């Protein structure tokens, strides 16, 4: 369909069938449940081009062809009633942007957007006009999208709108009384003393400001960007306190500077790291090489907790973003390594799987539901870690709600507001660590996508692909070392470019000229006020010297990485927009005014401290105990926040959450090594204790300190002063109480804590309003949050290697508790107390620094001894909770005593006092007793018993036995929150699946038998005559996985070239040269249009790229290797390469999940020369996907390919067998096929990614007597031995 469309032309397509089965049925059970009698529902996509010029019979043939994708699912003729949902008018969605990148890299320049809805087809002949409307509701997200009638509504998705003209506020025509109505009306909420500072300014200025000024001061002078409560002055109990929370948080700093490298002056801090070979592709050979120099290390953490709780998914999403960006600004230009996640709610209230413990206490309209948060928003965070390419390899995950008798009386506490958290690691160069001076003339530049009306106010938008292209440019140009371009460089995030440029020019120094129309738009109606302070994602704001430009310009084009430059740096520190459209400044204002401060805050507050009330165990037994604390969310197994983000990409990650040959989420630290040539690394890992503060705010504090020094403590670091913390503080200011406990929680851990102990807090975050009220019916209701203080611990690690785990080890052993409790037993504010509604009496709390700080030391000598087999910290659940999870990690039994540990059973198993269980060989047992008294802690050690074999948990006290229960019965109870979360949120098959097969105790879990030996390297003949053959490491936009990829075929003897598709199409590299290629995984085009999809059809419909590829593969001796999203690429490729007519597609997974796990598969029967000599092996590989599913026409052509013995890789279970069960085979593939190689051998595609995992430390698990190299670096020194 053509239809005229403005100055344009609208072409409509209908796509494929939107839905699958168990989607389907999901809609209507859910019309039942609503007493709406729908019959039927049938849902098909429908694409919408806007159109600047005319498509001939070819490229109309081309582009019908792009927006043919997804899974063949069945196709049905309309009827009934049509209900289109779209995006929102005057938004544009990601996928819309990352679809028109694509049809213009396809050559077709004709299409000016692209766009997507959904048409659903109900067949229900009854409905009124209101359950028509409720139908409608129950099909779109209020938030974002929008329902029409028919498809030609569609076209309100593309009017273009006149540039809106700036607007004065009559300040020198009405008085005072202007900026008030302004205040008001734009929403400033901005205090008397600032109206008054804007009056003078303008007064003095003598001309009326302009809407667009107001706006910028205003959010620059938010409590969110300025910071006011933490640079306050404050007076407690009516005395006047010498610091400022920032001077207190500071003090750490001035006591322990060691390793420090930039502190408080960046968007992130920096500690000295590791030298070691940082592999790159160099700027003048393309090549990849290895260059040895110190990689340091960078950290943020960072919240987004108010969108959150309005558009879960895009606040998640933006949240990670917005964090990539802080860490890739930092300094010169920095790289993103490694992320953490947290989150914090009210009850989930499960339909059908409600808990004791929950009551529904209502919630504002307004905002999403708790369970709505942890549904759409670990996915949208997910979402953006994936896409960009970092493993998320960390986090925590806290449900509160409860009426409790706090600190200021009876009321409800929780987190209505969630916490939304964000944060990781990144590597720096050590001359880029400091920022450059900004000469005068340097051009400013918007590096990122055009800006749209974003800053429906907090429904945020993310597209990580395009800021994956900004990654690359940053990438190289650190990359290019003392020629580094960058001079200055900043993230764009709250304010945007107002807040971004004038910022970025002070810090210099400088001042600065822009003009408004240099600037990138994808929306022309924006007002000057829009365009400058709007929110958009994905931006960075650069200053390079002007001589610079044309190798900047080169560096954007070949990454297809969109910038703009929009000012110059002046000498006279004045700020100067001009818009070159309405011939005027909507800005023209000296920096020391824009930028002058109204004078400081003072909070003159006073203590409240809640008296706690003794625990009632009218109705606790420590049998129901087990089970409820199993079931409440805080301790239950996470998988359903693990296995949907990435934890192999880059092919450093040495430690994730996901431990043993049962893969349970139980790690309680994350690692990374620093390099692909080394075993040092960085470790990350998180402490925090939320509701400890509803009774105790110093000692929740401490807490959140001790956590995370007792989760990393297995870590082999060294010296305590190696770790650094970021303290990111949440808290209702204002609230009764919670002013006077932040301040004291601020003092425990800044001036007091952790300068004790040697720890330095050189970054940090706070956010001061984590309260929401509402009305109920008649009367007024609000939740306030727990003062929140969450630690996240980062440090440089000596050996990744000698990281203990909690899974236990069955050989002759002790289990020894480490109780830094000292025997207090504190049951107040833990999972016990509130699993049965109460908050208690007395929290536990850091009882002796001495202790805590020798705890730390001597651990770090028996994990540097090799003195451990294992290890696990005590937190939310006690030690019954650590010993469960020790169990389940090593698949075993435990025989404790706890009649050591006082008479008080329930205290003694249920408190969560600092400490945990160390496992130790039963031989070493005295010297490890011996170690640790060393320390001072003879007193806090006790011998508890010992990892049996078997499926044995049990709890005894002299001749008593306190509790006793099968491991696989709390195993399974355990995992029922994670299983009821994935059964509603992915496809219920698949859940069920991956639960019930966690009661099997015979599972053997994952297990090696390999056809060859590991250790014999079949290249090191050809490496030595030093003859390197040139491999292609083909990577289009959004592809993340090419630097392992490139290192994998470096180690085989291969000279690693960065073939980008831009490198292609300009004809800088020619694959006539190449006699090896490879297509490297990630999100090409955001996996937009199919994954895999766009890449191919670019080169497909580019004659001359698809004359080079095709000639390749016609070779006689060439090979190529594409893996996952290359595989993908590949498969769309057919028509080029011979003897692949038998080859499948593939498709979004059963599960309807992205799907990261440690998958066991078999290397089978094939042609495939990449495979000789590996038949018949079966060994764990890394699969990170969404759509690797393979999918056949018919079962006639599954068949053929089968019978061709086409089919090189399978997926097995533990016990050995092919199998199409989840998640042993994570996305459904048909006789667990994931890859398949020609007729000749010559070219072999694959989902599983063996690059992530050619080393052994980068094996999630993986034998002990394994050596550097594991099975999978046999694919590269195959290809190696082949070439000769
Ligand atoms: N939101 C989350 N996202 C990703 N991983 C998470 C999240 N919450 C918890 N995890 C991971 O799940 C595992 C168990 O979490 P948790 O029980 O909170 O750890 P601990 O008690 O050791 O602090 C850890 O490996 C942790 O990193
Ligand atoms: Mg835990
Ligand atoms: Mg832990
Ligand atoms: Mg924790």
């Amino acid at each position: 369909g053509l239809v005229p469309r403005g100055s344009h032309m609208m072409e409509i397509l209908r796509g494929s069938p939107a839905l699958s089965a168990f989607r389907i049925n999901k809609l209507l059970a859910r019309f039942q449940a609503a007493n709406l009698q729908v019959h039927n529902i049938y849902a098909e996509y429908v694409h919408f081009a806007d159109l600047n010029a005319p498509l001939n019979d070819s490229e109309q043939a081309q582009l019908t062809r792009l927006l043919q994708y997804g899974p063949a699912l069945s196709s049905h003729t309309p009827a009934g009633k049509l209900l289109l949902v779209t995006p929102r008018p005057g938004t544009i969605s990601p996928w819309s942007s990352k679809a028109t990148d694509i049809a213009h890299n396809c050559g077709l320049q004709q299409v000016d957007r692209l766009e997507r809805g959904v048409a659903y087809y109900i067949e229900a002949s009854t409905l009124t006009a209101e359950q028509w409307r409720q139908v409608a509701a129950e099909l779109h997200d209020r938030m974002m999208e929008t329902v029409f009638s028919s498809l030609t509504d569609a076209e309100k998705l593309f009017i273009h709108h006149q540039p809106a003209p700036v607007s004065s506020v009559d300040l020198l025509g009405e008085g005072r009384q202007a900026l008030i109505d302004a205040n008001l009306r734009l929403g400033l909420a901005l205090a008397e003393d600032e109206i008054d500072y804007l009056q003078e300014a303008f007064t003095k200025l003598g001309r009326n400001p302009n809407d667009i000024e107001l706006y910028m001061f205003a959010q620059a002078n938010s409590e969110h960007c300025r910071h006011k409560i933490f640079n306050a002055d404050w007076i407690i109990d009516g005395k006047p306190q010498p610091k400022s929370l920032f001077k207190m948080i500071k003090n750490t700093f001035e006591t322990t500077p060691d390793y420090v490298l930039s502190a408080y002056k960046d968007n992130a801090a920096v500690m000295e790291g590791s030298a070691v070979g940082r592999y790159f592709a160099d700027h003048n050979t393309g090549r990849y090489d290895f260059h040895q120099e110190p990689a340091h290390i960078l950290m943020k953490v960072e919240t987004h907790n108010h969108p959150t709780a309005i558009s879960p998914w895009p606040g998640a999403a933006t949240g990670s973003g917005g964090e990539i960006r802080d860490e890739g600004a930092t300094g010169r230009g920095a790289k993103p390594k490694a992320g953490l996640v947290g989150f914090s709610v009210s009850n989930l209230r499960i339909p059908g799987f409600e808990q004791p413990w929950e009551e529904d206490f209502g919630k504002p309209e307004r905002i999403v539901t708790a369970l709505d948060i942890m549904t759409e928003g670990p996915l949208g965070g997910a979402a953006f870690n994936n896409e960009f390419g970092r493993p998320a390899l960390t986090g925590y995950f806290r449900t509160y709600e409860e009426k409790v008798n706090s600190h200021n009386g009876e009321e409800l506490r929780g987190y209505h507001k969630p916490i939304m958290l964000a944060g990781g690691i990144g590597n720096i160069r050590a001359d880029h660590v400091q920022k450059g001076e900004i000469v005068v003339g340097a051009k400013l530049i918007v590096l990122g996508g055009p800006a749209m009306n974003i800053g429906f106010a907090s429904v945020q938008r993310d597209n990580p692909e395009m800021e994956r292209r900004c990654q690359e440019v940053i990438d190289r140009c650190w990359q290019l070392g003392d020629a580094n371009p960058i001079l200055f460089i900043h993230d764009v995030g709250a304010g945007g470019l107002s807040n971004a440029m004038p910022e970025l020019v002070s810090d210099g120094g400088r001042g600065g000229k822009f003009e408004l129309r240099d600037i990138l738009s994808d929306e022309p109606g924006m007002s000057p006020l829009e365009i400058w302070c709007n929110e958009s994602q994905e931006r960075y704001v650069l200053a390079v010297a002007a001589d610079q430009l044309p190798l900047f310009d080169e560096l954007c084009k070949r990454e297809r990485a969109p910038y703009a430059v929009i000012g110059d740096a002046t000498e006279e520190q004045h700020l100067s927009l001009h818009d070159n459209h309405f011939d005027n400044q909507p800005i023209d204002l000296p920096l020391d005014v824009l930028l002058g401060k109204t004078p400081k805050m003072t909070r003159d507050v006073q203590t409240l401290k809640a008296k706690g009330d003794a625990l009632n165990r009218a109705d606790i037994t420590i049998a129901d105990a087990v089970k409820r604390v199993l079931h409440l969310p805080t301790v239950a197994e996470k998988t359903f926040l693990v296995t949907i983000g990435d934890r192999t990409v880059t092919g450093m990650v040495a430690r994730d959450q996901m431990v043993g040959p049962w893969q349970v989420p139980v790690a309680d630290c994350a690692v990374t090594t620093a390099s692909l040539d080394s075993y040092y690394g960085e470790a990350m890992s998180i402490g925090e204790r939320a509701p400890v503060a509803l009774l105790d705010f110093a000692a929740s504090a401490r807490l959140a300190v001790g956590e995370a020094l007792t989760n990393i403590a297995a870590t082999q670091i060294g010296d305590i002063k190696r770790i650094k913390l970021s303290a990111n503080w949440m808290a209702a200011a204002g609230h009764p109480g919670e002013d006077a406990g932040l301040y004291d929680a601020v003092k425990a851990v800044g001036e007091e804590l952790c300068p004790q102990l040697g720890l330095t807090i050189p970054v940090g975050k706070d956010s001061m309003s984590m309260k929401t009220r509402w009305q109920e019916g008649n009367e007024q209701r609000e939740m306030t949050s727990p003062l929140s203080l969450v630690i996240s611990a980062f440090a440089r690690v000596e050996d990744v290697r000698h990281t203990l785990t909690p899974q236990l080890s069955t050989e002759d052993n002790a289990l020894l508790l480490i109780d830094l409790g000292k025997g207090h037993n504190a049951l107040g504010a833990t999972a016990l107390a509130q699993v049965y509604r109460q908050l208690g009496d007395k929290p536990a709390d850091v009882r002796d620094v001495a202790q805590l700080k020798g705890f730390y030391d001597a651990m770090q000598a028996l994990v540097a001894a090799r003195k451990l087999l294992a290890w696990h910290d005590r937190s939310d659940g006690g030690l019954l909770v650590t010993l469960a999870e020790m169990a389940f990690a090593g698949h075993c039994g435990v025989q404790v005593d706890i009649a050591a540990l006082g008479d008080d059973h329930l205290a003694a198993l249920f408190n969560e006092e600092l400490g945990g269980v160390i496992q130790v060989r039963a031989e070493d047992r005295d010297a490890v007793e011996a170690l640790l008294a060393q320390y001072g802690l003879a007193d806090c050690v006790h011998y508890l018993g010992q990892a049996l074999a078997g499926d044995r948990f049990v709890i005894t006290a002299n001749d008593q036995t306190v509790f006793s229960e099968s491991r696989t019965t709390l195993r399974v109870w355990w995992a029922e929150t994670t299983w009821q979360m994935q059964r509603l949120r992915d496809n219920p098959q698949c859940a069920d699946q991956e639960h019930e097969a966690k009661a099997n105790d015979t599972d053997p879990g994952l297990n090696v038998k390999l056809s060859f030996d590991i250790n014999e390297d079949i290249a090191a003949p050809y490496i030595a005559t030093g003859a390197r053959p040139k491999v292609a490491v083909l990577r289009e936009q959004g592809v993340n996985s090419h630097v392992e990829m490139a290192a994998a075929f470096h180690r085989a003897g291969f000279d690693a070239i960065d073939v980008h598709m831009s490198d292609l199409l300009g004809g800088r590299i020619g694959l006539g040269n190449f006699h090896a290629l490879v297509a490297c995984g990630g999100f090409s085009y955001g996996d937009v249009l199919g994954a895999g999809e766009g890449w191919a059809k670019s080169i497909l419909f580019n004659h001359r790229v698809r004359d080079e590829f095709e000639t390749f593969f016609h070779r006689p001796q060439t090979l190529a290797l594409g893996v996952c999203n290359g595989c993908q690429m590949m498969s769309n490729l057919r028509e080029l390469i011979p003897g692949s007519e038998l080859w499948p597609r593939f498709v979004r997974n059963h599960s309807d999940r992205f799907e990261a796990r440690f998958s066991l598969v078999e290397v089978t029967q094939s042609p495939s020369l990449l495979l000789q000599g590996m038949v018949g092996s079966q060994m764990p590989i890394a699969v990170s996907h969404g759509e690797g599913r393979v999918e056949v026409r018919d079962d006639a052509h599954l068949a053929a390919l089968e019978s061709k013995g086409l089919v090189a890789l399978r997926y097995v279970d533990n016990f050995g067998k092919v199998t199409e069960t989840y998640p042993a085979n994570p996305n459904g593939s048909p006789n667990g096929i994931t890859a398949v190689t020609t007729e000749n051998g010559r070219v072999t595609i694959m989902m599983p990614h063996p690059e992530r995992v050619f080393r052994t430390v980068a094996n999630s698990w993986h034998p002990e007597n394994w050596g550097e190299d594991s099975p999978w670096m046999r694919i590269f020194r195959n290809a190696r031995k082949q070439l000769g």
